[PDB]
């Protein structure tokens, strides 16, 4: 693991602060990490102009900033931080969650050289369905907590959600989705540190990928089983359509337990798991 | 196998040094950020904080009210023993108020450290609190932060970015984001903690010229800060180099504002990978 390097894109409404535990858990293994930023996540982030203003004005009709934000845009930020690091480590590990799955591997399709191995942690894989929402909405997904998301996303620009309501039930639907396993007295934090817009490219935007680019580069696909947000049986349609796709290449599977977060709930296990792929 | 442990200041977390982190990879650099006791995900917020009006929120108690200036330093030791073995190099990296714990922790586990950064960070060797410093006259230029009134009733210093007071919201970017571009999102505000715990500027942090001052260290002084006065900066390095005599601060520098790792972040880890 000397000179491995793991990549980790988060997922949708999230940044690279949701990885800081799990980049601590790889280094006990010595494998070194950078956490991605896409578009419109992370210090750079905007907010709707009444997001932090008493009784939230012009939340549900204000167009996001992130409305020009294109698929192609958040994948080439992958592609930039695989460039910078690759003449510097001999194994790259691309490490993608939940909706960090399409920008991961739109930029490993543009360049299959700067990954060695890709990783999906409850992630999107773009192979048969090039959509998020075609798995999001399948029928395998119907069980999942619904995620509060603002009406109309397309003249929005993006799909929002907002942790800040003063909407108890809207908040715990976000709560039980992202963090079921949560103790009933922790902190409250996680609620400012969520972006309440996420690009509308990032669930809704095809994500192109093909079988002799994208689908020779090593795989791994960790299911979550007590997922509240992306169900089990929808991770386990995925790897089995995309597996069809690339029969001399198909997935690696590894599982863990709980909720849609292990970098927030098992950070260490979830490092120890990486370090082993 | 050249690791940074980077340790946040107060009211930030582990997230405001994402983009150094890139830039320290740039130039094949390791590092970690650690998030202190009621910081990241794991900071707490006052009951009114996210609620129209913030009731109560000028004096709730804060539920970092009893942590202490060791769980701080303690959580970083406990941070620098995981990775000790899996480099061979070390970099405690502190900024700000976080140069409190790191210290502390430098002085509990000499051998986990390899060199100390400074970068614009409390240096207890002269003056164990860090209020000794913020309150010297050396420190009187600064944007006035607008701390809430009795911190030690309230067991923390108590920020709002997320106030309905435009000037109040104000002097938090001017002191900590001096040169924020003039339309620049408004993501900061909410990815800020409002509860600094009070050990945090308050707690002495005892340090000796035998344990921590045997330590290779630099000091990276930030000389458009307004948060702390660069004039407060050197008189730190130059209390600290008294009683350490065979052991001086390395001196750098850096110009702009208190965020370096947010508006120059490929020159601060540029000076970092050259230390």
């Amino acid at each position: 693991n000397s000179g491995t390097l793991a990549v980790l894109v988060h997922g949708a409404w999230h940044s690279s602060l949701h990885w800081a535990a799990a980049q601590r858990g790889l280094a006990r293994r010595g494998v070194a990490s950078i956490a991605v930023d896409l578009p419109g996540h992370g210090l750079d982030a905007p907010v709707p102009s009444g997001y932090l203003t008493a009784g939230q004005p012009g939340l549900e009709t204000e167009k996001s900033a992130l409305a020009d934000i294109t698929m192609d845009d958040l994948a080439d930020a992958v592609v930039d931080a695989l460039a910078e690091v690759r003449s510097r480590f001999a194994r790259v590990l691309l490490v993608a969650h939940s909706a960090g799955g399409g920008p991961a591997s739109l930029a490993a399709e543009k360049a299959p050289e700067l990954v060695d191995h890709l990783v999906y942690l409850a992630a999107f894989v773009p192979a048969a369905r090039p959509r998020f929402t075609d798995y999001i909405n399948a029928p395998e997904n119907a069980d999942v907590v619904a995620l509060p998301i603002f009406s109309d996303p397309a003249n929005l620009g993006a799909h929002r959600l907002n942790p800040l309501s003063s909407d108890a039930i809207e908040v715990d639907a976000i709560r039980r989705a992202f963090l079921t396993d949560m103790p009933p007295d922790a902190p409250e934090g996680w609620r400012h540190l969520l972006h309440p817009d996420e690009p509308y490219a990032s669930l809704s935007a095809p994500v192109p990928v093909t079988p002799r680019r994208w689908g020779r580069i090593p795989r791994t696909y960790i299911r979550l089983d007590g997922d509240r947000a992306l169900a089990p049986t929808t991770q386990n349609l995925m790897i089995a359509e995309a597996d069809r796709l690339t029969p001399d290449n198909p997935f690696g599977v590894r599982s863990l337990p709980g909720d849609h977060s292990p970098m927030v709930h098992r950070p260490g296990e979830l490092a120890d798991l990486l370090a082993g792929i």
